[PDB]
């Protein structure tokens, strides 16, 4: 007989219960850990995609307290240049009081690599990258493990993030290999078709919960990657036990993301595509699609709304910080009817909301 | 691992079972308690919103046996004036035989306040307000509790409603602080985006059930606030154990609600917006949206249909009054298919129904 | 705490499992019992509605082996005339070899009455009606029980159907009062809004199952009334334990139903409305709506497709007749995904199907 | 009371969990068994439908390593001719290195028959057909069993596939009759209305799982027939325990399928209809509909994408071949929210994907 391990849930399946609160949303602390050795002042990371993060997106993310990960869909020299532009970037000191900087007062930056790309790692390291993100469609693989070990052997002090995974067994394997963080997410991405093309995946809330419980045994932070639609999803992911959240679609339509604006039927858009899509890979068998997202202005405006939502959540739960948030957190499972009730219902929206579209 | 406390249900998830009946809908009694000391002749309350309740809406609600709560999105002098207009309001004596009046034959009225607004409380009291509604997005908070205690210390005999809450622990805290009623509803409002923005909330049926069980220990009435779409939702909320129901959207498009009619594509509408929306609050992080509702005529016509539905329900269950209704009530949980079956299906509606839109 | 008795299912929630079969659909027997004393050659009954059944619809239903119930939205003299037209109706003898006739070779006919309408009963009886259908929105009531007893006391041999009900307790009460059949269905009707207006109802599959188990103790047949969308629903209702099925919407758009054809956007329709709708009742509080259904030709063509579906079902299960069908029947509960899979999916229909619209 | 045997699942209800992998998608082996005696190099079979498989579709399927089944909606002489064209068909030898051939280097081919069609069997055998597919709407029947026994008695070495079934009891009966494979699928077909017309069927994932467990006791392969929408469904069906998959809709819009291209609103389509539809059968009671599918180019291009998806899946699970795949396979049950998350969400697709439409 078939082995059904569990009934897995995603963000829309659950809600946080309110708790007794003595703290205001403006008073709570949202600092967190990116890796074992790197801290963030905000728990947000921009995705390593060629329609989301290059040097300017990464600069703004670090300035606001988070991090940007330069994508790997470019030559080594180009990625080095993007990394250097971020490091050399730094009026600003209290225009951006929460800026995420290294020991030398330079903005933090991450960069993506693939399996066996040791040459790329060497160049990124000497370029002064703060963290390397070893990403694959399947992080629980021999190629990924071998690469982790090779990098750690050559650069023992280089912070290394590995992914993506969706099981406790995968988290254990990566942690035992010595990673400094694991990235969780198989299939939940907005532009991802992995679950449909391959039939493989785990609903993100359950994936995070399972991997966090295992990763916690090693003191290794979990990055929740993909599937974030609203600010409330950020809160849920962190409450479940994730230390940080990686975002693609919500940042693709900003000023700072690569690509240009274009008008379509009197509306402005930006291109957003999976890194496993045909376009990005250029017969291939794609695990992503090429699409469009509405233009939403600046990264700072988006981030402000996202963090505002997170602060509101911690206020409802009564949490003074993220660790406290995770300790207090209690969930209820809801139905489709509950989800319908949660959204705007039976009223025709006439004005655009900053955090609800 | 994540702590999922329960699988929570809302109105669409459940239905009342019919019981043996010896009573006709026209014969049942629908009087109830607003607070420990204030009775209603009808279990309906209009929401404290600037697109729902000012003096004229409040006057009609009290005349029909219920109550209106003057919103707090105005200066103290203005709210005092609105309260006074209702109190001085009182052909009518059996044009409106079920009118909700105080000891002096004056129409009952409520008024909303916020945390720390003691000056506003003083003025409303001397204006002769019958009940003060201390509402917050998060009633289970230090600010709310402290305000309850401060008001009770200065005005021991002033009826006080506090909210909003969604847990038994919250109900306990408010009741122990000495409130005369608790208002239940975190997220179910038609214009509410709290559950989406913050990820926090509890499906309304389960929220009511949980808070009622706790509040009953103190002899404190529960007000079911938000998420009411049809008259059947009123019946469900009361049957579960709520003593009264607060309504926003279903009353926003009436003659008596603030704001003017406007035509759009040959149809008339009225503005309806969350009190946490950008417009009502006027970067902010909104927990509500600004929208529109169809014009539906008079408050009396709407109320008649709502109460008609409630009377029908009690007739089906065989209840002579609300208390009996709550004792007899038995529910079944249904599926999405059951909900589809419950609504109008496989038939194209050609004539508008008074209670089904 | 709220008392949730069960998780109730309707037709879309379940499917019949195939069994070993030695019988062909053309060979199975579909005769059944209407009441304790009246047999049908087909298990179909047309609804007692003024847009479904008058004398000509009733005549065709009886000719095809089933029954029609003349509605009560007319004066006593008019209903008597309709009943007489059916009785006096009887080339036909093997144009319609399965005709449902009484001892005198006259077509069987039913007629609807309400609570306390003894005058109407007297006239229908002397008009030679075969069965009286005492219907109410709430069959589990004192008014219905008292009427059953009064009719049985005056006409001991008059077959009496009473409804509508949805619980075992209701079935017990009616059976103990001496009814010859119970009609099950609170809310599932296509034009019904009872569950939405009053919040009261039970999903039809569970309602049938519960009432059948109780009614079987008295040897009393159960009529499944309302919610039938496809021929497969007929099979499910009968398999669960119902002895017959009452249909409204699927017969409203036929030649024989009352009302005239009308064209709308190049398409022909017929009026179909709830008997609790404003129009049919002519401030009232309606429990039904007024609508339209596509014109579908003759009653015989519709019935042929419905019975064809039932025959196919019994063939799949391997049942030689209805009683055998009910004994063999095994169900699986499905998900929304299963229901989607069951319908036509991922293919654009280009030709109209006789039994699938 | 009604007997609900189980809560049955289909493809959309489940997802595969990723496992530790040391194999690349390009390295995995996808050979499998069609019957006890016939092997496939690819696990795909084209459906026996007059809008899917005749000689040219069958030729391409065998060339790519799978099989085509010539439909039976034609005279015996015509089906013989189609079979002969495939057998006589065989630059190609490593244009198509994975071709599915018999002992004589001729392309494998199947042909459909019905109950009692012994004359047709005789002619197909002497025409050199490799396998006969005895299909019925109800494989668990006396007619099918008797036909299996008659064929085996006359042609002991003729590979025989029988279907369709959906229960373990049905699988047992066919296997004990001596079939070489069972075909599973009652109702899941894209053009199928059986579950709606008759109320009979079993969600395909549970159907496969149940029949595989029984068929495995006899060493008899299970063919998963119908309901395949995406390549991920192929992976799920095989992972559950099916040895091969039969496909209709995904192959109907190819060059090689019977019927001609036609333009509609600037788009090209091909006809696709159920073999139980009115058109294919030409009052009848249809269990299928007549429709259209988009033109998708060549069979080879479609197959490449389907197999690419399967290879990706086995890579995620870490399976070196199909048997290993079935041993490693672990599933999670998901919700509607999880399914929504799995598909493309919150992004407007602007470019057509080869494997996602
Ligand atoms: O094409 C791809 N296929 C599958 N996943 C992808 C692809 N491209 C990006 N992703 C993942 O999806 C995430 C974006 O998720 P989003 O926030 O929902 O748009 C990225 O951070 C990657 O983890
Ligand atoms: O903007 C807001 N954010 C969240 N909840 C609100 C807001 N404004 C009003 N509410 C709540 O929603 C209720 C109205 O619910 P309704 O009957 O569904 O429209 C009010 O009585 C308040 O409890
Ligand atoms: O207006 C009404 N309100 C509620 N139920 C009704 C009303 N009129 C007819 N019905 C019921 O609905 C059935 C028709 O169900 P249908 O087959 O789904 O259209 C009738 O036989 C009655 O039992
Ligand atoms: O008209 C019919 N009624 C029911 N099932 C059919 C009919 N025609 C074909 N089928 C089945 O549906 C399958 C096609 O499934 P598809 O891959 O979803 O289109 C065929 O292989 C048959 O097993
Ligand atoms: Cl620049
Ligand atoms: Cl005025
Ligand atoms: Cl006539
Ligand atoms: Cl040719
Ligand atoms: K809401
Ligand atoms: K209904
Ligand atoms: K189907
Ligand atoms: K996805």
């Amino acid at each position: 007989a078939m082995k059904i391990v569990k009934r897995a849930l995603t963000f829309e399946d659950v809600l946080l219960r309110p708790g007794y609160s003595e703290v205001l949303p403006k008073e709570v602390k949202i600092h967190t850990k990116l890796t074992k050795n790197i801290t963030l002042n905000m728990p947000l990371i921009s995705a390593a995609m060629d329609t989301v993060t290059e040097h300017r997106a990464a600069i703004m993310m670090a300035r606001l307290g988070g991090l940007g990960v330069i994508h790997k869909n470019m030559d080594i020299a180009s990625q080095v240049r993007e990394v250097k532009r971020v490091k050399k970037s730094e009026k600003k000191r209290k225009e951006y009081p929460d800026a995420n900087k290294d020991n030398f007062g330079r903005l933090r930056v991450g960069a993506a690599i693939g399996v066996g790309q040791m040459d790329r790692v060497d160049a990124l390291v000497e370029a002064g990258v703060d963290v390397v993100v070893l990403d694959s469609a399947h992080g629980h693989s021999k190629g990924i493990i071998d690469t982790v070990k090779a990098i750690k052997a050559k650069y023992p002090n280089l912070d290394l993030i590995a992914g993506n995974i969706a099981t406790a067994a995968a988290a254990k394997a990566l942690c035992e290999a010595g990673v400094d963080a694991v990235k969780v997410g198989i299939g939940p991405g907005s532009i991802c078709t992995t679950r449909i093309v391959s039939g493989v995946g785990v609903p993100q809330i359950s994936a995070i919960d399972e991997c966090v419980e295992e990763a916690n045994k090693f003191g290794v932070p979990v990055i929740a990657d993909g599937g974030i639609k609203y600010s409330g999803d950020i809160a849920k992911a962190l409450a479940v036990g994730a230390s940080s959240v990686m975002i693609g679609s919500l940042l693709a339509g900003t000023d700072e993301s690569p690509g240009e604006l274009f008008t379509y039927q009197g509306r402005q858009y930006k291109s957003y595509r999976g890194m496993g899509s045909l376009g990005a890979m250029q017969k291939l068998v794609p695990e992503g699609i090429e699409g469009r997202v509405p233009y939403v202005g600046s990264i700072r405006s988006v981030v402000h709304q996202l963090l505002g939502g997170l602060r509101s959540s911690m206020g409802y739960v009564g949490a003074k910080d993220i660790e406290d948030f995770q300790k207090r957190a209690e969930f209820v499972e809801i139905t489709t009817a509950g989800l319908k009730e949660s959204h705007v219902h039976d009223v025709t929206i006439t004005h655009e909301a900053p955090n609800y579209k």
